[PDB]
């Protein structure tokens, strides 16, 4: 690493702090854009341990969700937890009381029933007019954007066959929400099944008791699905990409009803598998049968995807190898002094931001060559006897250590499109050091950073007025725990340069975030 | 491609030229260092028909050794086709006697014993006090440095047993010569020996007759070798890899005997078997049994291999797929208009720089981890339990269609050592179009070039007094065919900049030339 941290400030990001009764005013250094006038709301962990009971992993943290509003001249600063079965029972019991990711929670009987877990502390998004707070389970919360108050619990199950969901849902310009979840096949088997809800109606009637199954993507280990974070989505096409990081729910059944373990405990890595590549008619609603093939690694955020003649760009943020990148992600390992965080990271997956490009319709004359024509990418498809398609990718960011993730585009207007630039999180061996942009064509970059100071995902909001895809700003919350300072601020960028246009202040520590939104207000 | 090339002044490469009886005075442009007095020697084909009958494949031509000569005040140009059989019997029969790489000679009976091609055009190259111009076969040719002057042929098959060898063998500094080449195991089988000739001695007799054998690597196909370009070498360990470019030995004794082919035809690609990467102790002359593993690719060119702590760093000019690359350079497509040779190597594989970093020292605890810990790579080495270790590189250089190939170091200083620059030849879809200079630790690149002009490998020449690893010169032939011009010149740059230093000028055409070797006289 070019930057090091042997203060240890990064350690505020995990730390437990508590709610505000009514909004903050922020302190504002910087002149805010007049046009900016919205609603800047995140999730995360907020609570890391119930009394003398720990939680683990990071994201077991109870979820805690944030506001940073542009109402009038001022900016405000809100947070409440959100009032989940697994908060409600914890507080009620001062106790864990539900299973989380990587803690397991231990009787205080008559066993009857798995209590899935309720902490909706990854990502918040919009069905209809509403909001829902979210995890990767089938239990979504739904919250008021306003108040920051919780309303209600909605089952997936309820409507759609899944068993659970992303945090990472497409949302389409008209309001259509499409997402993935594991299934059961029609065979005794397991799949993948896309969900789509569609936009409110005259009739006003809830969007989600309209549900339904667009597509089923297939399965390459029968009763093992892999872990999916997120997928891509263009105007015609549905993307998905299997990892060989697979989930044996062979063991959670097991160890529930025998020992008691936790959701971490049942991911294994198929060491053979490698990476396979998935492609859905979106319109017609088929699974296209081409065998994509490729190494090894881990996906967790899928930056962009679009068309470009007969092929898909697939832009995504990578770590090499098939090891459970999560492993590393532990609190105690986190909140580790600097020297032995950067040992720990040693022998981790290596990130790396890939471009591959899938041939949408290939030949057999073909057979044993490259198919990817287009002019402006090294990317490889090569057509085998296997009829299987062999992939290389296009490298567009590789640093030691050093991960672009977090990724955000201008995704109102180019989300599912050709587009040019990205804007991410700079991990520093897993503890984030930086904001960054990418030009995806020419691989330039743009970086912002100060010292002591560790920065959360940036979100993109464009300008009202835009002429060009970066026309607008970058919102990031920032912790800076250095010696007298504020404990952290909102920052605002210029997306053109990356430089600093504003800050709002506070008082009072922020602990780590995942993901957002911005509600143009 | 960034530049274009209607003009198609490239095909002057591709066109058959004479002899000169003595060497011509360059005209000279710029002012030459007055330290720079030596010898540039390169080899290339020369004649591309004989007579009405042409050859076809780019490395069909025959050899014609080239020789810039830096004495006294000012440069000299010499050339002379080598006196091969392959050459001899042409001229004396009028007709194509023995059949090249990809073109097939026929008859003009009683046939006994395969006339194995002596077209030595590849390169040249010293042992002991003399030197060796070679092809990729068992027979090379010995050659006067001063005049050009074909002296012997020499059969490897008499002093060592292999049945050819590589125009790529690695020079120590004390003399001593190493190359590979295929040979017969010793159940049955085909497999790889490292051939060793030592440097010349006090008794003063013939280095060769003192050849012998260091070690052997297996073959991952019994009957059938792969295609060896080039190998790695440290002080160390030697490297050797494992493309899926296979020999098909079964089709050359079927078809010389019954129709009649060449050695193009008998090349065949293996889809399922990815890239081998061995390792081998140089001075214990074992075979270290590591099974490291990645997917496929061509490889021609090594550009430096070097130990770090306890890890090799391999760098290489690779080609994504494994089709033949080769079946892209018959001469027909390669003296095709611009537009069509554009089209052609659409579907061709793509050129990428890759640093691949082998541990040394593997251990079972981790297995299922990356075991590359080194700090400033983003190289990748997973340890299965199938005992494999499968590599993922870290990326150099990147771009569509445009090759850094012929790649050239400070070989004297920093061959087979840490380092950081390498020299090399740029190729538009095969064209050469420019010369390049790139930073393997920063990524960082230099580019020479200028329209109509189509330069050779860039060959480095130490300064005397060097201080720095890019303290001398860059010597390449250049062909400018553009009207009212000098056909050709010998273009001399300062490896630092890559800025023009000096040119000595002809008033005659130069074909392609491919390897080379300054001599420091
Ligand atoms: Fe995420
Ligand atoms: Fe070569």
């Amino acid at each position: 690493s070019q930057v090091e941290h042997p203060a240890g400030g990064y350690k505020k990001l995990f730390e437990t702090v508590e709610e505000l009764s009514s909004p903050l005013t922020a302190h504002v250094t910087g002149r805010i854009p007049l046009w900016l006038t919205g609603s800047l709301l995140r999730c995360g962990p907020g609570l890391f341990e119930v009394g003398s009971e720990p939680f683990y992993h990071l994201f077991d943290g109870q979820a805690l969700l944030h506001k940073f509003d542009f109402k009038e001249g001022h900016v405000t600063y809100h947070r409440r937890f959100i009032r989940t079965d697994a908060y409600v029972r914890a507080m009620t019991e001062k106790r864990i009381v539900i299973t989380e990711f990587g803690t397991c929670a231990f009787p205080d009987s008559y066993f009857r029933g798995v209590e899935v877990t309720d902490n909706a502390l990854v990502n918040i998004y919009p069905v209809g007019e509403d909001y829902y707070a979210c995890t990767e389970t089938n239990f979504i919360t739904k919250v008021n954007p306003e108040t920051l108050e919780t309303i209600k619990q909605v089952d997936l199950c309820n409507y759609v066959s899944v068993n659970g969901a992303t945090a990472h849902p497409h949302i389409e310009n008209d309001g259509t929400v499409y997402n993935i979840g594991n299934c059961f096949g029609k065979n005794f088997s397991i799949a993948y099944n896309i969900v789509k809800i569609p936009p409110l109606q005259a009739d006003k009637e809830d969007p989600i008791s309209k549900s339904e199954i667009v597509v089923q993507f297939p399965c390459s280990d029968r009763f093992k699905p892999s872990y999916v974070h997120s997928f891509g989505l263009t105007p015609n096409y549905i993307v998905f990409v299997e990892t060989p990081v697979k989930i044996n729910l062979f063991k959670f059944l097991s160890s529930w009803s025998l020992w008691g373990a936790n959701y971490m405990d049942c991911f294994e890595s198929n060491e053979t598998m490698g990476v396979w590549l998935h492609i859905a008619d979106k319109k017609r609603k088929k699974y296209i049968n081409n065998k994509y093939r490729t190494s090894p690694f881990n996906l967790f955020h899928h930056i962009n995807t679009y068309e470009d003649h007969e092929f898909l760009i697939v832009d995504l943020c990578c770590w090499k190898g098939f090891e459970f990148v999560y492993n590393y992600l532990y609190l105690a390992n986190l909140r580790e002094n600097w020297e032995e965080v950067k040992k720990n990271a040693r022998k981790a997956p290596q990130p790396e931001v890939r471009r591959y490009v899938l041939p949408l319709n290939i030949d057999k004359a073909d057979t044993g060559k490259n198919l990817v024509t287009l002019p402006n990418t090294t990317a490889t498809a090569i057509l085998c006897s296997d009829e299987t398609i062999w992939l290389e990718p296009e490298v567009l960011f590789s640093g030691p250590r050093q991960a672009f993730e977090f990724p955000q585009i201008n995704y109102q207007k180019y989300g599912g499109k050709p587009y040019t630039y990205a804007y991410g999180l700079g991990l520093n061996h897993f503890v984030p050091d930086r904001l960054c942009k990418l030009n995806v064509k020419t691989k330039e970059t743009w970086v912002w950073q100060e010292p002591d100071s560790y920065p959360s995902e940036p979100i993109f909001v464009s300008h009202p007025d835009a002429l060009e895809e970066d026309d607008g700003v970058v919102l990031s919350v920032v912790v800076s725990p250095g010696a007298g300072q504020k404990p952290a601020y909102l920052l605002i960028l210029n997306a053109k340069d990356l430089s600093e246009v504003a800050r709002a202040e506070v008082e009072i520590n922020i602990p780590v975030t995942f993901h957002g939104l911005f509600k143009k207000s």
